[PDB]
């Protein structure tokens, strides 16, 4: 009795949804798009970056550091379309900062039942 990719995004509609009427934010160099504060049953996790960021190593760190966080916050995120896009200057960030990004942008997304300290 578990969930599937339901809490994932591999389509366009799933990516357009949030971008549709979803409520996107942005900290400093990271933005998170979400929809329906709580009208789903799986936190549609998604990953997006910019084309100005820099190299693939930049579009990766922003991903990895993210794929490393959401992993722990996996059981901290609730259903309500959740995504994290890299502004552009987030390239300067690292697996240390990139993670410290969700500590805000994400904290704003509202994809946290409360947000542990």
């Amino acid at each position: 009795m578990l969930l599937e990719k339901a809490y994932r995004i591999k389509k366009n509609a799933d990516f357009q949804r949030i971008y549709k009427k979803g409520h996107s934010v942005a900290n400093r160099q990271f933005v998170v798009y979400t929809c329906n504060n709580k009208e789903i049953d799986h936190f549609r996790l998604g990953i997006s970056v910019s084309k100005k960021l820099g190299n693939a190593v930049l579009r990766n760190k922003i991903k990895r550091a993210i794929r490393e966080n959401f992993k722990v916050h996996k059981s901290h995120i609730l259903a309500k379309d959740i995504i994290v896009i890299a502004r552009q200057p987030a390239k300067d960030m690292t697996t240390l900062q990139i993670q410290n990004s969700l500590e805000h942008v994400l904290k704003i997304a509202k994809v946290f039942n409360k947000k542990i300290k």
